[PDB]
């Protein structure tokens, strides 16, 4: 089981990222949204970008060995609170093999606030 280290960065241009995203996920007050993004035999990589309005949210990535679902295994990125309300959080990961990626928008730590998740998955 060979797992490539993922790469992660940020971008300042969040207003505009959001703006052309809107042309969007509501994560509940204490819920967890799981976007399942199956691999490609044609692509080699997963690219992702996401941002939120006003409040941070937990982000994490896992790999489900199984052959886009959006719902309410091996670890790529651990699930941590991320300031994707101030900047756009982006990342890549090399396919480990074939399967489905688990993008985890975790708002379970929130008690009163829902989150608006603007995201993108590429190529």
């Amino acid at each position: 089981p060979v797992i490539a280290a993922p790469s992660m960065w940020t971008r300042p241009q969040i207003k505009d990222f959001k703006e052309k995203i809107q042309q969007v996920i509501t994560v509940g007050r204490g819920e967890v949204v799981t976007v399942r993004v199956p691999t490609h035999e044609e692509g080699s990589y997963l690219f992702w970008e996401f941002a939120t309005d006003n409040y941070d949210i937990g982000f994490g990535v896992y790999f489900e060995w199984t052959d886009t679902a959006v719902s309410v295994l091996d670890e790529i990125v651990p699930v941590y609170r991320r300031d994707c309300h101030e900047e756009v959080y982006a990342g890549s990961h090399q396919y480990p093999g074939r399967g489905v990626y688990l993008l985890k928008f975790d708002n379970s730590y929130s008690l009163w606030r829902s989150k608006s998740v603007y995201y993108r998955v590429y190529y």
